[PDB]
């Protein structure tokens, strides 16, 4: 389970 | 299970 | 589980 | 599982 | 995993 | 697990 959020 | 977001 | 989040 | 952004 | 930004 | 980031 990986969650990878990017801004 | 694997979530990504990019922006 | 892994969580990474970048701003 | 590789991410890489350039500006 | 691996994870690069550049500016 | 690595994380760069440049600016």
């Amino acid at each position: 389970l990986t969650i990878i959020t990017l801004e």
